[PDB]
Order: structure tokens, then sequence, then C-alpha cells
DNA sequence: AGCGTGGGCGT
DNA sequence: TACGCCCACGC
């Protein structure tokens, strides 16, 4: 089962790993340790900060295998690729 | 479309 | 524990 439960009285979510609960607590504490150097916006997660910066830089590492169109995030590419399916 | 952001991991 | 993938869900 999931032994790590959120100690917040209003929350009843559970987790299987320690660090996942630790990350979840930041939702309640509102902790946002990672800041964008460009627009000074704060983020709760380092990886989400990385993808956010691409909105400023215009970096798009992920290209569609079918047409070559580039995207800032991998899930953006995945959502796109399926449109080449014409049933 | 553009993108915030939590969840579920693997390392 | 932190780091950073994929993956979802949502607007
Ligand atoms: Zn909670
Ligand atoms: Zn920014
Ligand atoms: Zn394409």
């Amino acid at each position: 089962e999931r032994p790590y439960a959120c100690p917040v009285e209003s929350c009843d979510r559970r987790f299987s790993r320690s660090d996942e609960l630790t990350r979840h607590i930041r939702i309640h504490t509102g902790q946002k340790p990672f800041q964008c150097r460009i627009c000074m916006r704060n983020f709760s997660r380092s990886d989400h900060l990385t993808t956010h910066i691409r909105t400023h830089t215009g970096e798009k590492p992920f290209a569609c295998d079918i047409c070559g169109r580039k995207f800032a995030r991998s899930d953006e590419r995945k959502r796109h690729t399926k449109i080449h399916l014409r049933q």
C-alpha cells in the first residue's frame, strides 16, 4: 500500500515514496524554490522551470517524426503526431 | 495552440 | 533527499 500520508488535515492523499510526499507538501506550504531569471516568476518544480524558460528563449528540442515540426515539450509533440492519422 | 503543473516514477 | 524525464489533466 501507500504508507506515506499527507499530515494536512484537509488532505487525505497517500504516497509510496518519501520524496513524493515531500514534493506534495509544497502545494500546502506554497513553497516555490525555483525562479525564472528572465521574468522572475517562481516555480515549485525545477523541471517545470526548464520548460517554462523555453517560452522566453523559443527553444524547441522535439521534432515530429512525420513532418518535422518542432515543439518545446515532448508531450506537445505527442499530441501533435496523431493528427497525421486520417482514420 | 501554448503552457501551467501535479502524478509516477528512474536514477 | 534532488534531478529530470514521460505522462497526464486542465485551461
Ligand atoms: Zn496534502
Ligand atoms: Zn520566465
Ligand atoms: Zn507532424
